């Protein structure tokens, strides 16, 4: 609030493949509002070409931006494969890693295509929530025996709640601080995971595991769309399209970018004509 931009989003990414996409997903946001927008990074994930080339995409793209550097404390159980390091950046810290000013943030995945003005989720009354999430579609029928959280210890857990994807979320850091949620999420996650196989999905299963105490407001379905889940009738209500991972298919990244979403390659060739621009100026 006050000096701050309007809308606040931040990603993670770690990998030329996922900064690619993080480039898109920051031109898909600004191509729809017109609001102020500020990107936060989580900086010590990325290349060095990447934070070279993010003052080219602000002054071109007309954002504000802010480099984040957290580091993991000593006291909290670490994570040695990187994938989960990441996840743990992107839920155990929201308290931590942006200023006191700064009174709501929204994570967008590096890997989504954005068709909405995402003032619109700042506006979304969380009704005392500390953070919203989409629910995990249910429309795509035929890929039932892969959702996990339908049966077994999720489906007796949840009591009927639903299994919120992580892909997306905004969070009331205001109401985040009020509640003390970062402590009581960190500590529970230290807690949980003292057994390895616990927390899978850290990032998704950690809020949903505490969805009790620490309330998630439940966006509407059509906030965050991925194929794997969603049916093709759905698509054309999509705010925002995330391109999952397929356990039935397992295609490829960029051949699910390039077949789901008409206008990645419009966002992909602009971000490589501002580099050609950048690169001979
Ligand atoms: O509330 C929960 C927290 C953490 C996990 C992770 N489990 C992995 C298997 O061993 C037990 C811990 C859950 C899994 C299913 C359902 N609820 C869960
Ligand atoms: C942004 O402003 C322009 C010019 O006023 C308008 O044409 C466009 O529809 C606006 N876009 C949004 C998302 O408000």
């Amino acid at each position: 609030k006050t000096e701050h931009a309007e809308i606040n989003i931040f990603s993670v990414a770690s990998g030329h493949l996922y900064e690619r996409m993080l480039n898109i997903m920051m031109a898909s946001v600004m191509h729809h509002t017109n609001h102020t927008v500020k990107f936060w990074f989580i900086e010590q994930f990325l290349s060095p070409s990447f934070k070279d080339f993010i003052p080219h995409m602000a002054a071109e793209y007309g954002f504000k931006y802010e480099m984040v550097t957290y580091k993991w404390p000593h006291w909290l159980r670490q994570q040695k494969e990187k994938q989960r390091e990441i996840w743990g950046y992107k839920i155990l810290f929201l308290d931590v890693l942006f200023p006191l000013s700064l009174d709501k943030v929204i994570f967008v995945d590096a890997d989504q295509i954005v068709r909405t003005d995402m003032y619109d989720l700042v506006e979304h009354p969380l009704d005392g929530a500390p953070y919203g999430f989409a629910p995990m579609c249910d429309s795509r029928v035929e890929m039932e025996g892969y959702r996990f959280w339908k049966t077994g210890y999720w489906a007796n857990y949840l009591k009927g709640k639903p299994y919120h994807i992580s892909a997306l979320y905004v969070v009331d850091l205001q109401r985040f601080r009020e509640l003390a949620a970062g402590d009581r999420l960190r500590q529970q996650y230290h807690a949980l995971s003292a057994d390895p196989n616990s927390l899978a999905n850290l990032d998704q299963d950690l809020p949903n595991h505490m969805q009790f105490t620490i309330p998630i407001a439940t966006l509407p379905q059509e906030w965050l769309w991925c194929e794997t889940w969603c049916s093709d009738e759905t698509l054309k209500d999509a705010r925002t399209i995330d391109l999952c991972n397929n356990p039935m298919t397992k295609e490829p990244k960029l051949d699910r970018a390039r077949r789901q979403v008409p206008e990645w390659t419009k966002y992909d060739e602009e971000i490589a004509e501002l580099a050609r621009r950048v690169r001979e100026g």
